[PDB]
Parts: structure tokens; C-alpha cells; sequence
């Protein structure tokens, strides 16, 4: 079996994406933040707080004739923004662009904080990352990917994200119209239970390319590119007039500049993200101070491979039994 189903911005500055996920029978479709960064399927639903839910498309259980409770079963997580969620948990049939699992653990938001509220545009996440990651107790649960996995025709997900444009994540099949040149395969560690794995080095603009590991995570649900303070210091000393701002929270530059390239390595491959990519806006409406998109990494205690380095490339997730990641050029 395969899966292919698109992916589109949230908005103007591609701060998430959202993939159309059909759940229960007859089918519910809910607008899903696919996520490679966490292993919880979990939706707005019937069950959440009314006070939390403003414009989401919910899940409601009890319409599913496939729904059951998981009983017993609770899940609580908490993100890298500090936004949380928790609920409950159905067993209930989803599908991802044709691909079809039945049994799996879809978890029920009860309770979800603000910066969910405020978002009608995501309907709730579904986790790519390992399943050790999953918070379900006191019997913990697989995602989409592991259980769909031993039925796909090859043990892999694919993330095309686009700029300002929708884009694709397959499930069993790698597109060889979706990328030009090679795939370069990488080492992952799933010690943490993530897409990690070690970049080979960096450049800014059309610099020298500076040979250094840097070890990070490949995160579809992450917005943005965090990176050591070093490497991000030497990236914005391009720009002329930005700096960093703890007022604001991260480096800003004038909205006036024109952004420099930034280049990553995998193995002896280079990924270029363009300049355009790292621009996010004006900081508030009207503003001439505009937010980067490559940020310090500095008290977050990992690197993230956000949204501005993966949708430069073709991302290949190989969940074989020794996982690897695969990036090419498109
Ligand atoms: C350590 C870490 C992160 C790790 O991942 C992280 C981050 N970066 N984007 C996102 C997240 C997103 C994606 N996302 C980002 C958004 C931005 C920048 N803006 C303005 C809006 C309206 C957004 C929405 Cl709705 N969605 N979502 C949905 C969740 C649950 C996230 C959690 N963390 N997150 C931050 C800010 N930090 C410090």
C-alpha cells in the first residue's frame, strides 16, 4: 500500500502546514499539523473544554460506527513552545491520502491551551516521530507510520514541503519526479526517539562552506531553523542592522534587506535554503523590523531541522529497521 496526501500552508508565512487526515466511519476529516517532532495522534473533539475550541473542526467519537474507547488509556504532552494538550483515547480507523490503518489510537483532546484555541486553522497533530515518544498510559500506543508500516510497499514517509505553496508527504514510495539530482542517505539515532542525525557543516551566502558536525533533529512541526549561537551569529553578521533582541525573542533584521542564502551539509551533499526563506514578516503589523527565520538553539538543548531547512530539499524518512534520513535538492 501507499498514501499520498498534500500539505498547505496555514497562512502567508508558512508558519505551519496543515494535511486534510479522514477519521472513523463515516469519515471525518480534520486538518492535521503532521509532525515529525512528537509520536501523539490528537484532535480537537466533542470532548473538549467548549471554552478551548474557537473555529476547529472536531472529532466527535460517539458519530464514528468504528470509535471505541481505549479504556483506562490518558495522554498529556507538552511541545517546544510551551503549549500543551491532554485528553482521552479512541481506537478508530484513519486514513491518509488512500493509505488506511484501522486500530489507530486517536487521542481526544479534553483540554488544550491557548495558542491552540487561537489557531482555527489546525485541527489537531499527527506525530512522525518513534513511538517511544508517545505519551499514551498506561499502555503506550503507536503512530500512523508504525502501524501502517509493515503494509507499505517500502518501510517510508516522504516531506515535500513547499514555500508560500502546498506540497506533499507520501507513505510507502519515494516520488522520483520530486527531487533532482540524488537522494544523499544520512545516520539517524533514535536514542531520543527523533529524526536525529549530524550535518556535516554550513555556509553563508556565497561563502566558504565551514566543515563542522551539528548534530539536530529533522522536525516538520517545528516552524523555524535553530541552530548552535555560533552558526547563527556568523548568518546574521551578513545582514546589515540585524541583531538579536530579547525584547522580541530572536534575531530581527530590517525589513528593507535582502537575505543571504544559507547552505547545510549532508554528508558530502549541500542543501542551499534560499534568503527568501528566512524572511518571517514584520514583527507586528505595520513593522520595518522583520523576524528571521534562522534562530539560536541556545536553551532549547537540541538543534532543529525546522520548516526553513526541510523545505528546501525532498526529506526522506526511512523507517527500515536500521532508520536513515534521506535529503535531495528540488
Ligand atoms: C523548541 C521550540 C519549538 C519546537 O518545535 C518551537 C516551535 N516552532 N513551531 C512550533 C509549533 C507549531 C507550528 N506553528 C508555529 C507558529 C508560528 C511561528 N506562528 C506565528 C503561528 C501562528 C504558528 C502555528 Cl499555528 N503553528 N505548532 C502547531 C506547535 C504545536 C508547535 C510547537 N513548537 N513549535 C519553538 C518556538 N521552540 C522554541
Amino acid at each position: 500500500s501507499t498514501g499520498s496526501a498534500t500539505t498547505t500552508p496555514i497562512d502567508s508565512l508558512d508558519d505551519a502546514y496543515i494535511t486534510p487526515v479522514q477519521i472513523g466511519t463515516p469519515a471525518q476529516t480534520l486538518n492535521l499539523d503532521f509532525d515529525t517532532g512528537s509520536s501523539d495522534l490528537w484532535v480537537f473533539s466533542s470532548e473538549t473544554t467548549a471554552s478551548e475550541v474557537d473555529g476547529q473542526t472536531i472529532y466527535t467519537p460517539s458519530k464514528s460506527t468504528t470509535a471505541k474507547l481505549l479504556s483506562g488509556a490518558t495522554w498529556s504532552i507538552s511541545y517546544g513552545d510551551g503549549s500543551s494538550s491532554s485528553g482521552d483515547v479512541y481506537t478508530d480507523t484513519v486514513s491518509v491520502g488512500g493509505l488506511t490503518v484501522t486500530g489507530q489510537a486517536v487521542e481526544s483532546a479534553k483540554k488544550v491551551s491557548s495558542s491552540f484555541t487561537e489557531d482555527s486553522t489546525i485541527d489537531g497533530l499527527l506525530g512522525l516521530a518513534f513511538s517511544t515518544l508517545n505519551t499514551v498510559s498506561p499502555t503506550q500506543q503507536k503512530t500512523f507510520f508504525d502501524n501502517a508500516k509493515a503494509s507499505l510497499d517500502s518501510p517510508v514517509f516522504t516531506a515535500d514541503l513547499g514555500y508560500h505553496a502546498p506540497g506533499t508527504y507520501n507513505f510507502g514510495f519515494i516520488d522520483t519526479t520530486a527531487y533532482t539530482g540524488s537522494i544523499t542517505y544520512t545516520a539517524v539515532s533514535t536514542k531520543q526517539g527523533f529524526w536525529e542525525w549530524t550535518s556535516t557543516g554550513y555556509a553563508v551566502g556565497s561563502g566558504t562552506f565551514k566543515s563542522t558536525s551539528i548534530d539536530g533533529i529533522a522536525d516538520t512541526g517545528t516552524t523555524l531553523l535553530y541552530l548552535p549561537a555560533t552558526v547563527v551569529s556568523a548568518y546574521w553578521a551578513q545582514v546589515s542592522g540585524a541583531k538579536s533582541s530579547s525584547s522580541v525573542g530572536g534575531y530581527v533584521f530590517p525589513c528593507s534587506a535582502t537575505l543571504p542564502s544559507f547552505t547545510f551539509g549532508v554528508g558530502s551533499a549541500r542543501i542551499v535554503i534560499p534568503g527568501d526563506y528566512i524572511d518571517f514578516g514584520p514583527i507586528s503589523t505595520g513593522s520595518s523590523s522583520c523576524f528571521g527565520g534562522i534562530q539560536s538553539s541556545a536553551g532549547i538543548g537540541i538543534n532543529i531541522f525546522g520548516d526553513v531547512a526541510l523545505k528546501a530539499a525532498f526529506v526522506v524518512f526511512n523507517g527500515a529497521t536500521t532508520p536513515t534520513l534521506g535529503f535531495a535538492s528540488k
